């Protein structure tokens, strides 16, 4: 058949750089194994290559070796149209339901196969989309049960780069859809950002933002430099776990977890990436950084290289929302469980394989809720999504959600 | 010679009952011991006996037997004569130097023993005084030595109950005093309150505050129900030790420390705290609440027996107050340090037997710049004074550190 991808960056500003560099170097990579451009589409911002602050305009890399993978990256939905929505139109291969953009779309026939690769930030249950966009799991779940049942692949082969994303799946990710997934990390984990300045790696010293992340480029460099024709889905599974745990260290790396049909895993990974004919022969552990804590990283040291008031001041707005988030979070357990039982019952990660909601329309109320009182959530805010789970699993009502809010702010 | 005492509870309001009924409960058991009370001096708010929240008029419990210990309680310094100035000049023995109360102070002779006995809250290396007053660990030590210099005593003994009550102690009592010291808490831990309201030992149902703290009562029941004559210093010090530790489960429990002259705990405790004619006969895990969270308890219950709105809010205020102090510091930390080094550098617990800070002035100064631009430190605030210790031991300036809180409030 014919090879797909769909390859997402879920971020915007020049403080997660790293995620467009992710995505910018999948493309390279699966157009040197044969894909056709016109059967990827790609989803990136694109607010990176000519940002003041690039000290290469026109290039992004995704690694210290500092080779170019922007030049020839398709601007398929940029901008305003990296959307929930769109990504959804493109998976579903319907060109009527796409708002914006160029109009390629997965229009997928039953003998092809399909690659998905996101990359950014996430949250319990959650993916980000660029200006503080959610997009839900079960969403994403429904969209594949629709393109399955719709006949529109044989197989499929998904890759996320996010925050507990092993959560994204866990109890939700039905196995009959042809369909192997695997996350950065389980459901709750952080997942972690690599070559950043002041680390070995060692990045070309103008960088003042991380070039990618810790999963995403384990598979990329793990593809790139192996003969796909021979490597099976298993094998790269099995040396993106091993790269990303950084020699089972956890305070500083995370669990590669898999989902969905795991007999794919038996498959030679050139059905899904292609095969590079450069690499027909062939067959130290990691500085890394906390994707949550980046941002603030970015800041000082763009304040260090200057220590200038109005840096120090962006830094102090950026932590006290943080702060108000976390606080009013906090201050809502309170008011609903009590003090000393709010914090368990927000924080109670449940079992393994099962999922992290049992109302995912409930879930979204509870956010709305929280959002019209508290303010937006932002990209940090995600990370509370398990908290808002959590009130929907405790049978806790939408009326005094909606109390607990008007009293916290 | 003369026994002498100094019983001192160093909070107020009604949810802080138990610290003045530990108090209370100490002047009885002292003078059933044949202590005089023109030797005992007696420093409590007394704002609980008639407490318009008091089921009991008049009267105040120290354990559910429920035995009034307020009659007969000296109002030697009360309400605004509750302070540390008072307090040192009490200890010193200089009537001139006594601001308001009863004038009563220990002006006792070099063959004398004394006992002193403090309740409430603390942090490291501060105890509170009523009304957001701070009592420098230093200081206390200061006065110790000064009345040892006047051949003030023979021996003392001295019993503190607060969290991390140890830091008062650690790496500046000195053992050349013929002071022997025990705290309820080693330098790093909270203390803990018995007798809640829900629990089992079981209090009477119409109390809506707890009781008593977990090494006062230890002590004073331990005390109470053998004979002085008999039990050394030593031995009251291991059974304490043994109940405060809750069955070794320091979740729910802490390490009581010792300090200074260990010689003294060879003493028969009759030399300090009195032998009671009726004792002279004789030789379960306890549910307890955290020192911090007794007041957010206190309240939840009070709003739950009428579940109410302005209660309701008054949880919210305390919440957001606690949320800005803690939120305030953390941002200082990061403006100082950097973040990912900000929270190691405030948080890190120097090892046992160090001084809590170098410089005990810029202690003091460190917290007079945070309270000019973030407000009050409050009771609960004394739990930052580590990070205040850390940010002078760090050699951070003074002008840095008013920048900083300048930036952040
Ligand atoms: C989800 C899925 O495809 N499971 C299959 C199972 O049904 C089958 O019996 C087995 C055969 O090896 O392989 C596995
Ligand atoms: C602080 C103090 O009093 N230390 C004494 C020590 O000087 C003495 O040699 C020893 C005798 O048993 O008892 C202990």
């Amino acid at each position: 058949g014919t090879r797909w991808a769909v390859l997402v960056a879920g971020s915007n500003g020049y403080e997660n750089y790293r995620h467009q560099a992710d995505v910018c170097h999948a493309y390279q990579l699966l157009i040197k194994g044969g894909l056709k451009e016109e059967n990827i589409v790609v989803f990136m911002y694109d607010d990176i290559a000519w940002h003041e602050l690039n000290p290469r305009p026109g290039v992004i890399i995704n690694n210290p070796r500092g080779e170019d993978v922007y030049a020839g990256v398709p601007k398929d939905y940029t901008g305003e149209d990296v959307t929930a929505e769109n990504l959804f139109a493109v998976i579903l291969g319907d060109r009527s339901k796409v708002k914006g953009g160029s109009g390629k779309v997965i229009n997928s026939k039953p003998e092809d196969r399909i690659f998905i690769f996101y990359s950014n930030h996430g949250g319990p249950g959650v993916l980000g989309m660029p200006n503080e966009q959610i997009l839900y799991a079960m969403d994403f779940i429904d969209v594949l049960k629709k393109k399955h049942a719709s006949g529109g692949y044989r197989e499929m082969v998904i890759y996320v780069e996010a925050c507990e994303s092993g959560s994204l799946f866990e109890g939700i990710m039905p196995k009959d859809l042809n369909v192997f997934v695997t996350t950065a990390s389980n459901a709750q984990e952080n997942s972690w950002v690599t070559y950043c300045p002041g680390t070995e790696p060692s990045p070309p010293p103008e960088y003042t933002t991380c070039l990618g992340d810790l999963y995403s480029v384990a598979w990329m460099e793990d593809s790139e430099s192996h003969n796909l024709r021979r490597e099976t889905v298993n094998q790269q599974y099995r040396s993106v776990k091993e790269r990303t745990s950084n020699f089972k260290d956890y305070a500083m790396g995370s669990h590669v977890m898999q989902y969905g049909d795991t007999n794919i895993t038996a498959e030679k990974l050139y059905l899904f990436q292609g095969f590079d004919p450069a690499t027909v022969n062939l067959p130290a552990k990691m500085e890394v950084v906390h994707q949550r804590d980046a941002e603030l990283l970015f800041m000082w040291q763009m304040y260090q290289r200057s220590n200038k008031t109005h840096i120090l001041k962006q830094i102090a707005e950026t932590v006290k929302h943080r702060n108000h988030l976390d606080g009013s979070v906090e201050l809502i357990g309170v008011l609903l469980y009590g003090p000393g039982k709010g914090s368990p019952v927000l924080q109670s990660v449940r079992d393994p394989g099962l999922p992290l909601v049992d109302n995912w329309a409930c879930l979204k109320s509870m956010v709305r809720v929280f959002e019209s009182h508290c303010g937006s959530l932002t990209q940090y805010g995600m990370k509370h999504m398990r908290a808002f789970a959590n009130i929907c699993n405790s049978g806790v009502s939408e009326s005094s959600m909606e109390e607990a809010c008007m009293v916290a702010c």
